[PDB]
């Protein structure tokens, strides 16, 4: 799809066998969501945005599918206000930006 | 221009006078740059991402030259920890998400 930007670029996605909203966020080094459990161990990570840092939940090697297509990587789980899709999996769906 | 995702869609901007660098990112509703005088007329506003919310300044009707395309819109102005490009001026360069 080529999806325009004048309303945020929110697709579905699944993880665990749960069907999520997420925002595709080219700003975002890495994809976090709302705390769920997922399986494996998790290692501890930062990550700061706009009014700081936050602890997080990294794991590692997640299936999970973005708008129909089919990543496997890391997922960050923590208190982010809006599940994101960040560069680390939107390079796995071949995401561009273009003007 | 067609712009992969494997590190951060950085590019120059012309603001203010100023050449800045700042992250094309779709994740963001505005657009948020760092600490600057701008002319004209402001209002405070709070604005909230990963981490919280900051205070910051909302010009209005401010041009910005993105990688070479010039648009006009909202700029907010404060303690962000990277010049950000938001939805509301990437549209008007015509920039889209494809995959
Ligand atoms: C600020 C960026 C450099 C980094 N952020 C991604 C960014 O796209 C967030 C993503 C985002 C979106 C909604 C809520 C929180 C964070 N948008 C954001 O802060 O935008 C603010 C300006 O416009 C507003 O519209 C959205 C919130 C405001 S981030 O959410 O802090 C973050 C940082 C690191 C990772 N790995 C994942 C996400
Ligand atoms: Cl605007
Ligand atoms: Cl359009
Ligand atoms: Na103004």
């Amino acid at each position: 799809p080529q999806i325009t930007l004048w309303k945020r670029p929110l697709v579905t996605i699944k993880i665990g066998g749960q069907l999520k909203e997420a925002l595709l966020d080219t700003g975002a080094d890495d994809t976090v969501i709302e705390e769920m459990s997922l399986p494996g161990r998790w290692k501890p990570k930062m990550i700061g945005g706009v009014g700081g840092f936050i602890k997080v939940r990294q794991y590692d090697q997640i299936i999970i599918e973005i708008a129909g297509h089919k990543a496997i990587g890391t997922v960050l789980v923590g208190p982010t206000p809006v599940n994101i899709i960040g560069r680390n999996l939107l390079t796995q769906i071949g995401a561009t930006l273009n003007f």
